[PDB]
């Protein structure tokens, strides 16, 4: 009666919120991903020890993938997710990993990851204590965390982001999923409080901790290198996000990346930069507002111009071109740039007349949320080639070398 102990797991999506994964789908998905870097071939000169934390899901699981299939590193995960259990699936995220460790193994390559707040002092000590007794060093930190809230390590407090405007209050035009309509609401601007909170959780404090921490343990390779994921978006995007109270922390990365790099440089001429990625679908991004309809909208552009990329093809490209490679693609700011085919300005233009006439009549005609919608489902397993949903499957989905913090 082994049924019993499993289910025929179905989406059940709420807006920007789906309840349920699947783990054969988030498995398949893995795969996927895995095989597009193993069909472009490997990556010369990258790191062989590396730490990702943020690296269950979105850009953070495509670094992870391609340092590991990509460069052939030794990989050490950090993330926050939930496991399955009876009559309960995980979150995609604990599959995800679940199908990287069975992967990894089977191609011979070292995978341990960590489940806990990357925010606090335990998890940074646990991830310390699992390099020194399997890696000696890291030589790659990737920084690919995305959270709604940080309890400071030191004081307790929790910080909570917000995702508004600064100075005026804004008109954002966006597409209700659920509904299927196009629709505008007046966001308010953040307060100085929310400002600051979002900058607290999203800026670069944490990182700057994480680096200075495995400094002080000894566990940084000379030529050590780390970067975290930015996002600076079409002009059509500023009073939401570069502009908004999510810019503010981005822009604080900013103001991080400059230390950082001075602490590296020195210790064997070691290397750190934001690295600026395109927009795509992830949990992150959906709940952002008038993303949907942006993402629909840039999907249809990019994909008329044979450049649409998801996780795995633009986190590959970065590796190849930009952190193993010789086009460090610096902008002014000495930032790593990997978004130029979203910016370009023909595409920016597209887009904006296309945002100016869609409606709900004309969706399907001006956007790609068909793309959106399947992508979206994606990312929790659902809608995958050659998995057979109508299964009964085991939510209860277990990891090897997990450490539960
Ligand atoms: N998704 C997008 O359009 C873009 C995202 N980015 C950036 O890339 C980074 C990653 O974003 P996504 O891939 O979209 O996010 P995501 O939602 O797919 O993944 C977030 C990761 O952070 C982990 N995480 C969240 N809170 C944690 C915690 N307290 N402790 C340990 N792990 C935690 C999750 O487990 C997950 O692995 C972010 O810095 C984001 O700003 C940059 C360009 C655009
Ligand atoms: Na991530």
């Amino acid at each position: 009666g082994s049924h019993m102990l499993e289910m025929i797991i179905k989406p059940r999506v709420r807006g920007f919120i789906c309840v349920t994964a699947h783990p054969t789908g988030c498995e398949a998905n893995v795969k996927k991903q895995i095989d597009y870097v193993t069909t472009e071939g490997p990556i010369a000169n990258g790191p062989k020890r590396v730490l990702v934390i943020g690296a269950s899901t979105g850009y953070g699981l495509a670094a992870r993938i391609t340092a590991a299939f990509g460069c052939g590193a030794d990989t050490l995960g950090v993330f926050f997710e939930r496991p399955g259990e009876e009559g309960k699936p995980g979150t995609s995220g604990w599959y995800n990993s679940a199908a990287f460790h069975k992967f990894a193994a089977q191609k011979g390559l070292y995978a341990k990851s960590i489940n806990g707040d990357a925010f606090s002092d335990e998890i940074k000590q646990l991830t310390i204590d699992a390099i020194k007794q399997d890696l000696g060093q890291v030589d790659q930190v990737i920084y690919s965390l995305a959270s709604p809230r940080r309890t400071h390590p030191k004081t307790g407090e929790v910080f909570n982001s917000a995702l508004k405007p600064i100075g005026n209050a804004v008109n954002l035009r966006g597409l209700d999923t659920d509904k299927e309509v196009i629709k505008e609401s007046v966001l308010q601007p953040a307060t100085q409080s929310e400002i600051d909170s979002t900058v607290a959780v999203m800026g670069g404090e944490d990182w700057q901790m994480w680096i200075d921490a495995l400094l002080d343990a000894g566990v940084l390779a000379e030529g050590a290198q780390t970067t975290a994921f930015t996002y600076l978006g079409e002009k059509i995007t500023h009073d939401i996000y570069w502009n908004g109270s999510i810019g503010a922390a981005k822009k604080d990365l900013d103001q991080k990346v400059l230390a950082i790099r001075e602490s590296l440089a020195a210790h064997g001429g070691g290397d750190a930069r934001v690295s600026v990625l395109k927009a795509v679908v992830s949990q992150a991004s959906s709940a952002i507002p008038m993303m949907p309809l942006y993402l629909s909208l840039l999907f249809k552009v990019m994909k008329e111009k044979g450049t649409h990329e998801g996780c795995i093809e633009q986190v590959y490209s970065l590796y190849k071109d930009s952190l193993c490679g010789d086009s460090p693609h610096m902008d002014q700011e000495g930032r790593l740039r990997a978004d130029y085919k979203e910016l370009d300005p023909e595409v920016q233009n597209q887009v904006q007349q296309l945002w100016d006439q869609v409606t709900n009549d004309n969706i399907y005609q001006l956007t790609d949320f068909v793309g959106y919608k399947s992508e979206f489902l994606n990312l929790f397993g659902f809608g995958i080639d050659g998995v057979d949903y109508d299964a009964d499957v085991n939510p209860d989905v277990k990891i090897p070398n997990l450490i539960q913090g």
